């Protein structure tokens, strides 16, 4: 098996105001920065030293949706992606990015307080009702 | 709620042989390089493509050098890591690299390899193997 | 090679507060009972459904001592452990218990802030889930 | 928020071939055992220990097929599913069991291999030569022919 896994599993806080993106073509897209932080008392006479990790996270579809009208600096989320790395000129030198994308695979999920809404967090893909209550149709699967 | 949560699970390839590397006060690092990938098919673009993705992954300690010894090019491997963004000064102007840390609270297994095995059967492996007939082949 | 990978990730809240007890010989332990649920539309007879699903984490040594002396009822976590399937005589009856155990490499995180005491969202609880009663249950511990 | 996260991932061996059967409403369903295990480098009386753990997963759809159908008793998969407890009773006094359920966002991938596979170490090769088209889609210092 060359494919393998390659799974991020992310929660933090948007250090920044989510940038929506919509394509009327393609589709919208939201791109949010989420810091983890780590903690440890040592070093010099310094009390606690922190370092917090900055992530590109990439949204796609109806999840950059929600993100733009629900989210915003200081929100936390649950977000599972998977990493992707892109290369770009900036002129003349070769470049490359590194961000956690959210495919159809991934999900985010908002966390702080309280939960969302009507059916949310969510995200139209797979799923759906199909009821069979008609004149008949027992044969075929009940679809959904 | 100001901490997160940083994790990395990578099962993948190596593409390259465990570069080892010791620093100025014991410990040492490998810098391996990981591969996974995805094969899309569709034909609006095409027949089949397919996307395979390169991780940067770094150990330290005792995991670097179970990876020196036993990982290779091939070795199939599963990682539980954290990501780190690094800056270094090539031409100057700053380089951001994203690497995958497998550190303290992190992992790195081998698959069908590791060797040494397993202990032994707390029955059997005494001196031949197990009764009727004669020492039962079929292990697996 | 042999060993593989067993491991849980869970976020959800507590369904109760948390069991904790102390006994010389390992530190502390502690009980909790999570909660992981899915918003259901179901449009069929037009009113909303819902199906909850019961956790139950087993946290030790400071992990156990950190969810008694911060976590409480409807506290929202993350839970990082892995799966132990445990077998016991209830007095003739052979059962077995399959829970959350959050050892030294799995890890567990409160998702809220700098709140008092524990915390308890004066949210509720909405209906949905929990197909089953709990009153009078087995078990096997009596001791500490 | 009320949702949550009910992820599960293993990667392990199958202790037995994977039990597969259909049904009428329900399309395909397949139920397999799975170990995993730990060893501490501790001593009693001489060597260590071993705790194996057995989980019961639970695949559906095309996967329960591809089970049947591809996978073997011993071999390393990666599953990616939901915890599960589901009630039942075949005689008397409720029983709940706890399972590892594989559909959806869930996942499940064949492990194994061998090794390194050297390019041509000794087999062959014979495809076009390698000056035109090399590297990137640009140039760069490259053998073009």
């Amino acid at each position: 098996a060359s494919r393998g896994v390659n799974k991020v599993i992310l929660v933090g806080n948007l250090g920044q105001d989510p940038e929506v993106r919509y394509m009327p073509n393609g589709g919208a897209v939201a791109n949010i920065t989420l810091a983890t932080s780590e903690s440890w008392r040592d070093k010099a006479t310094g009390e606690m030293k922190e370092q917090t990790e900055w992530h590109r996270v990439v949204l796609f579809g109806k999840l950059a949706e929600v993100a733009s009208e629900y989210l915003r600096k200081g929100s936390q989320v649950y977000i599972e992606g998977q990493l992707r790395t892109r290369k770009w000129t900036d002129q003349s030198g070769q470049d490359r990015y590194t961000t956690e994308v959210v495919v159809n695979v991934g999900g985010t999920m908002q966390m702080l307080g309280g939960r969302q809404g009507g059916g949310a967090p969510a995200g139209g893909n797979i799923g759906g009702g199909q009821p069979q209550g008609g004149w008949g149709q027992p044969q075929q699967p009940q679809g959904g």
